[PDB]
């Protein structure tokens, strides 16, 4: 194969990062082209509507023999590459990155979007520096919250309504809580260098470990981590979704009540913004 | 307002049955026009694809200032009108009508469609005769079963997967069972002349009655009804959807093992078909 004439007209394609590096011809600036073999409809619609510094932006789109999505290039790569092979980040770097992951997911939920696939491989770092801006990516499994079939059903008389439907009312509207569980698994991995649930050196099934919410706690590893960080992990890795910490609750947790970390994020933010800055009305 | 020029071109509109009576100009045959104020997308797609004698057929469609759906005219009206005001059908008529309702819902499920709104007001009778063909209508709340987000999710490793998601695996794929509950409430109403769950002369909430599956049993009323009929009602009005009778299970129940009723249905079927009948290759 070859790239479509339309893409080629605007971009000079390069090395694989399938995601490839490309140069926008107009600006000579680098971009990332995500190629999907011929759901991408919702993904583009979600991404076009979202506007947050910790959420990846669509720059352009091509629907040809394959789907081509032009995105912001993140030079630091994946968070996965910083946590793989029992490698662990400094507690302060976990805080900085986590704080941004919380802001991004709070924005998503505020905007009626559930990501559904949060992992270290879907978290991108802006630079090769420890202190940097992170961005959430991969909205292919994301879900849009609107008016439910349940809300419509509850309007009528339930003379003919099945009991399982009435039982589901208790839990309805807690889907977003799956993202908070994911964040707790990401935070555990970042702080410890190891996954909370695994089939490595265990008799109990990965399924049974998760439903019981009995994560693997290794004291020697966690002794290096503060009580505050672990308290937040414990609060997100709660089995009952109605009881689990929300992004707002996590954001108010003592561990995130750090003015230093918050200043470093604002600093990185304005450093990135300095290029875009239009003159101000005094 | 007025009717669109496109509808008027083909049909001479009449009296209200909003659903109106109309005459197709080409054939002079009567039709029913369902008017919806400007979901009807799925409804038309579902109805165009379905082909069963106990399911209503779309004859035509108009998307104007309002949605106009041209349907088969059912001269006997709604089943509701035969059961309202404590009126009760003969046990044999219940069997005939129920047998057709089961065939229709079996077809729907076989074809990956869940109706979601089965009631006496959505069951239409073909003629003003007790022994007639019934048809299922109102596919506006209907749902299409395809490949789930759950099936896709189960393919990956659940390292980051929330426990409620793994718990939902146990019940997944039992949505169709809501239609069987509805059928049990319809069968109860038809045989008794009264609803199984109501706020009339009760202290217990309609919600609590349904989730407990504790229907109102009045012995004086049900003494007139056979043990076999009541056994089938009891089997459909089961709270656990995994244990509840399916349409196939209902169809194999002793109450429906009636060759007389089955011959009367085949008789009504061929009487309706006699008009359409193209010569046969001997
Ligand atoms: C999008 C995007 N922007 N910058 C990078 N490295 C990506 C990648 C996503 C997935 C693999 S690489
Ligand atoms: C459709 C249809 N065909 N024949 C009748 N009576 C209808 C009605 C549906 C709802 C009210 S009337
Ligand atoms: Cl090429
Ligand atoms: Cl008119």
């Amino acid at each position: 194969s070859v790239y479509p004439k339309a893409l080629r007209d605007e971009y000079i394609m390069s090395k694989t990062l399938e995601v490839k590096l490309a140069f926008e011809r107009k600006t000579c600036k680098k971009v990332a082209i995500k190629i999907i073999s011929k759901n991408v409809e919702t993904e583009i619609e979600i991404l076009k509507k979202l506007n947050h510094p910790c959420i990846i932006k669509i720059k352009n789109f091509f629907d040809a023999e394959d789907y081509y999505i032009v995105l912001e290039l993140m030079e630091g790569g994946e968070l996965f590459d910083k946590v793989v092979g029992n490698k662990r980040l400094k507690e302060a770097t976990c805080k900085l990155y986590f704080y941004q992951m919380l802001l991004a997911v709070q924005y998503l939920h505020e905007n009626g979007i559930i990501h559904r696939d949060l992992k270290p491989e879907n978290v991108l770092l802006s630079s090769q520096e420890e202190d940097c801006l992170i961005k959430i990516t991969d909205f292919g499994h994301s879900k849009i919250l609107g008016e439910t079939s349940l809300m419509r059903t509850l309007c009528g008389t339930p003379t003919y309504l099945a009991p399982e439907v009435l039982v589901s009312v208790g839990t309805a509207g807690y889907n977003r809580a799956v993202d908070c569980w994911s964040l707790g698994v990401i935070l555990f991995i970042c702080l410890s260098g190891y996954p909370p649930f695994s089939e490595h050196r265990t008799q109990v099934s990965l399924k049974d470990q998760i439903t019981s919410g009995k994560y693997n706690f290794i004291p020697e590893v966690w002794a290096e981590v503060s009580e505050k960080a672990l308290d937040l992990v414990k609060k997100l890795l709660v089995v009952d979704p109605k009881a689990r910490f929300t992004t707002e609750e996590a954001l108010r947790h003592p561990w995130l009540q750090d003015e230093d970390m918050k200043r470093k994020f604002q600093d990185l933010l304005s450093e990135e913004n300095e290029s875009t800055a239009l003159p101000q009305v005094l």
